DNA sequence: TGTCCCTTTATCTCTCT
RNA sequence: GAGAGAUAAAGGGACA
């Protein structure tokens, strides 16, 4: 707190310049999350970390420092990164990721120790081991995978990949041990498949979710009239214990006082933060359907996404100013709000609507179309930045830019165009329309990436097709479409 | 003190249809 | 429209 800021101010000047050049947000973050020690450690080793053999970026260092025990993780990286890159074939990016969590020292040491056994004896890839390690308590998860992977596969009939999926969240050790304990009970008493069991276990707090399913399954079914498929769907997100308990508590209330169906209730609870969306519907539905004039159908549709609560509140706060100061319609506002991160999207529209219409000459329908996707906020911001860049450098039309941005991951598709259009046109003879067309579905980024990988390093199975055929195939079904044909 | 481990909520991207 | 994945943040606990 006070000591942390003390150390920070004393040092701020130096690391604000070479070799780190940390902005103030980076300085506060390290102080707040890594503490005095992390602040001092970063200042001490600021040279060792930015240079050979390590060559870490400022971002990378900040990210390792900004945790409980940052000094230790920073110490451990400097020591073990070469060995893990040299003698285990891991990338520096991977070493950093293992490091960037509470207890990063343990995870790094445990990986060095257990990666050989986990790969050579349990048939795991290094990527898989890295994924298990890349969370709080990774040491525990890796050790528990080492102990329990074979019994979970040999006796319970899970696959390695299911086991890795259960291990690869925080509390992975807890989730795995619970599955071992509860899988037979939950299958052979409540009637669940091991797939359903894995699904519930494969999010953070899985142990809690599993235990709550055992406890509450009979009640939700034999009393509230829900099916086990529905209970599983509620439980199959992070905080699934919170969502289950909340369905039990609020399902009658929500149906009877606000007129919703179980169907709609289950839909609201079946998302990360489901407990929050439920309680926010119960508290926000009146105001919305009355003072604002929304239907319950519309309110349900807004709440039935990850972080539904945030969308709901932002709609209530912005439904006026949007419908009367930018001339949007409530149906549009609903459409924007009805995706994960709806709040972020709504706020970004309000801020960038006049700029995109009045400066770049877009229509408000085009803005709504860009905003009505997951990551709507990202897509809008990247249009603002990359629209002039793409029109001026490559002659893309604003229509084409809109098209690329109006899917999920539109930010990625847009950036991948900026990066890959020159090599695809110049060095491979694609036309911009072709490039745009490939980027004009979802998975624009990976489709474009898949295309350039083939063009610059052909797999034989694909070398039988002309560039045009490849383009047509990329336009047909993106990266999955290229992979399907390689597999022939 | 500092370090390590567990849980819940928000946001973003890919695939299918 | 739906499903799946992923990253992060916040909270909490433990130990000394």
């Amino acid at each position: 707190g006070a000591r942390a800021l003390e150390a920070l101010l004393t040092v701020a000047g130096e690391l604000r310049g070479p070799p780190l050049q940390l902005d103030t947000g980076q300085l506060l973050k390290i102080a707040k999350r890594g503490g005095v020690t992390a602040v001092e450690a970063v200042h001490a080793w600021r040279n060792a970390l930015t240079g050979a053999p390590l060559n870490l970026t400022p971002e990378q260092v900040v990210a390792i420092a900004s945790h409980d025990g940052g000094k230790q993780a920073l110490e451990t990286v400097q020591r073990l990164l070469p060995v893990l890159c040299q003698a285990h074939g891991l990338t520096p990016q991977q070493v950093v990721a293992i490091a960037s969590h509470d207890g990063g020292k343990q995870a790094l040491e445990t990986v060095q120790r257990l990666l050989p056994v986990l790969c050579q004896a349990h048939g795991l890839t290094p990527e898989q081991v890295v994924a298990i390690a890349s969370h709080d308590g990774g040491k525990q998860a890796l050790e528990t995978v080492q102990a329990l992977l074979p019994v979970l596969c040999q006796a319970h009939g899970l696959t390695p990949e299911q086991v890795v999926a259960i291990a690869s969240n925080g509390g992975g050790k807890q989730a795995l041990e619970t599955v071992q304990r509860l899988l037979p009970v939950l299958c052979q008493a409540h009637g669940l498949t091991p797939q359903q069991v894995v699904a519930i276990a494969s999010n953070g707090g899985g142990k809690q979710a599993l235990e709550t399913v055992q406890r509450l399954l009979p009640v939700l079914c034999q009393a509230h009239g829900l099916t086990p498929q529905q209970v599983v769907a509620i439980a199959s997100n992070g905080g699934g214990k919170q969502a289950l308990e909340t369905v039990q508590r609020l399902l009658p209330v929500l149906c009877q006082a606000h007129g919703l169906t179980p169907q709609q209730v289950v839909a609201i609870a079946s998302n990360i933060g489901g407990k929050q969306a439920l309680e926010t519907v119960q508290r926000l539905l009146p105001v919305l359907c009355q003072a604002h004039g929304l239907t319950p159908q519309q309110v349900v549709a807004i709440a039935s996404n990850g972080g539904g609560k945030q969308a709901l509140e932002t709609v209530q706060r912005l439904l006026p100013v949007l419908c009367q100061a930018h001339g949007l319609t409530p149906q549009q506002v609903v459409a924007i709000a009805s995706h994960d991160g709806g709040k972020q999207a709504l706020e970004t529209v309000q801020r960038l609507l006049p700029v995109l219409c009045q400066a770049h000459g877009l229509t408000p329908e085009q803005v709504v179309a860009i905003a009505s996707n997951g990551g709507g906020k990202q897509a809008l911001e990247t249009v603002q930045r990359l629209l002039p860049v793409l029109c001026q450098a490559h002659g893309l039309t604003p229509e084409q830019v809109v098209a690329i941005a109006s899917h999920d991951g539109g930010k990625q598709a847009l950036e991948t165009v900026q990066r890959l259009l020159p090599v695809l046109c110049q060095a491979h003879g694609l036309t911009p329309q072709q490039v745009v067309a490939i980027a004009s579905n979802g998975g624009g980024r990976p489709a474009l990436e898949s295309i350039v990988a083939q063009l610059s390093r052909p797999d034989p199975a694909l070398a039988a097709l002309t560039n045009d055929h490849l383009v047509a195939l990329a336009c047909l079904g993106g990266r999955p479409a290229l992979d399907a044909v390689k597999k022939l």
